[PDB]
């Protein structure tokens, strides 16, 4: 049986309203409704992985559990496994694979983040899983942000504190957030990101839904708008948006928005939004394909609709060489030269970098850098022809060329990063001098840039 090269994977984010779902909500399973949908000819054609977030969820674990597992039975006749469970407050992410997968799936890590200070933590947060599927590592998380029009910068911090303190993935990464731990991550939720539109212009939202004329609500859409401008989700990425806003319906149809102030709203007014969403952050010139992203029109319980998305991601098999692991392949290395950093910073500390990868026995430390003055005021930290080189515990080039190198600039003063990149080893030529580049964050903000060149030396 052969390992598998890539995977499809679902992504829902239903925000229940505190409601019971109703009976049948395989149109969801299915990404059938408004927006990118699934063809009719894969119904049975079963995902790989099925993440669920849900947001305002009013059942147990075991209850929703049953529903999703029969749902997926009905749709694929296969009896999902439970990858993960993991609940806070209402906020909740199921994670189901194929049995076959059982072998495949390992390293499973789940976590919580509760947002706010006193009056503001006790109901919003995010949950999130992980896990190895072969040799790619998996995130998820499931958010649900901190409500209300006039909030989008305290959505933009609930943000910058779940890639802070979300604890997922291998804690060997010790400089580096959830944002450069994995191969391939998805964050989806109740973001809760709305349309910045006046109260007045409510039916002429409705009108322009009606006529499904999306393009002068979307480009009034907080999320949109607060990435554009680098507020928030950095290097993330989300497909079209081609449905409906997800939120604010009367519940059992969706004829009607229920947009306005009511004692039940601490008397603000909810217009048409799309607060539900997924987004993706894959490693560098890894495949992923979004193949859906929608809502379902059938699932009325809640006053939010459900979204799907599905993609294909690239994985890569659990490589072993007569060598690696356990040792390294001499017959390969990695030479990073003439590299420079680029930072955003003030300070005037010595900087060293970490390379991090699960090609290495383990991280290395370089040197530190000559601290130089950039032209229109930045430090560049330059590394020339001084920096370690990397010694991977496997040569093979169908192994070399499918990873990554992350990349920690550290103080030498404090230890503390001050940028976090990645690069990825997919290269044009080995035994060549190429340019390499990315872009530097620190808690998912930019602070600057490391670019020069790789020299990558395989097997072959
Ligand atoms: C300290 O305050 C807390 C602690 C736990 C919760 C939960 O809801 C748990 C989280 C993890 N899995 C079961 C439920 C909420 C607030
Ligand atoms: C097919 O879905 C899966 C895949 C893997 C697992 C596991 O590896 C379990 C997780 C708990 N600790 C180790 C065993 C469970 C379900
Ligand atoms: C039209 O509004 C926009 C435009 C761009 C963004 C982005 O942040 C990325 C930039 C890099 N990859 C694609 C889109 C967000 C909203």
């Amino acid at each position: 049986q052969p390992e598998p090269d890539m995977i499809t994977i679902f992504i829902g984010t239903w925000n229940m309203g505190n409601a019971p779902p109703p009976k049948k909500i395989t149109s969801w399973f299915l990404s059938k409704g408004q927006g990118k949908t699934r063809d009719d000819s894969a119904d049975y054609i079963p995902h790989d992985i099925y993440v669920i977030g849900t947001q305002e969820d009013p059942l147990s674990e075991k209850e929703w559990l049953e529903i999703l597992k029969h749902s997926l039975q009905e749709i694929t006749s296969v009896t999902f496994k439970t990858v993960a469970i993991h609940t806070l407050w209402n906020i909740r992410i199921v994670v189901l694979a194929k049995p076959e997968h059982e072998n495949r799936i390992s390293h499973i890590c789940t976590d919580n983040v509760k947002t706010g200070i006193a009056n503001t933590l006790g109901n919003k947060g995010a949950v999130g899983v992980s896990f190895m599927f072969n040799g790619t590592s998996l995130g998820f998380v499931n958010s649900h942000l901190t409500s209300g029009s006039e909030k989008k910068l305290r959505r933009n911090q609930n943000y910058m504190n779940i890639l802070r303190f979300l604890a997922l993935g291998d804690k060997k990464l010790s400089p580096f957030n959830i944002t450069h731990r994995f191969t391939h991550l998805f964050w989806f939720g109740d973001l809760n990101y709305r349309v910045d539109l006046p109260t007045w212009e409510a039916e002429t939202i409705i009108q322009k839904i009606k006529q499904q004329q999306y393009a002068d609500l979307l480009s009034h859409d907080q999320l949109l708008t607060e990435r554009r401008e680098q507020k928030v989700f950095l290097h993330f990425e989300e497909e079209e948006i081609t449905f409906a806003p997800t939120y604010r319906f009367e519940r059992l149809t969706r004829d009607k928005y229920a947009y306005t102030k009511q004692k039940a709203t601490g008397m603000k007014y909810n217009l048409p939004s799309w607060c539900d969403r997924v987004l993706w952050k894959s490693y560098p010139l890894v495949h992923v394909v979004c193949q859906s992203y929608g809502s379902t029109s059938d699932i009325m319980t809640s006053d939010h609709s459900p979204v799907f998305a599905t993609f294909e991601a690239g994985v890569t098999s659990q490589f072993v060489s007569k060598n690696g692991p356990g040792t390294v392949d001499s017959q390969g290395q990695i030479e990073f030269l003439r590299c420079y950093a680029t930072l955003k910073t003030k300070s005037q500390t010595k900087f060293y970098l970490e390379f991090h990868s699960s090609c290495l026995e383990s991280f290395v430390k370089s040197q530190e850098g000559e601290n130089e003055e950039g032209s229109e005021g930045e430090l560049v930290v330059k590394f020339g022809e001084t920096l370690p080189k990397l010694k991977p515990i496997i040569s093979d080039p169908e192994y070399l060329l499918d990873q990554h190198i992350l990349i920690s600039i550290k103080s030498s003063d404090s230890d503390e990063s001050y940028g976090e990149g990645c690069i990825a080893l997919r290269l044009e030529a080995t035994e060549t001098q190429l340019p390499i580049y990315t872009p530097l964050t620190h808690h998912g903000e930019l602070t600057g840039h490391f670019q020069g060149e790789i020299k990558l030396q395989t097997s072959q």
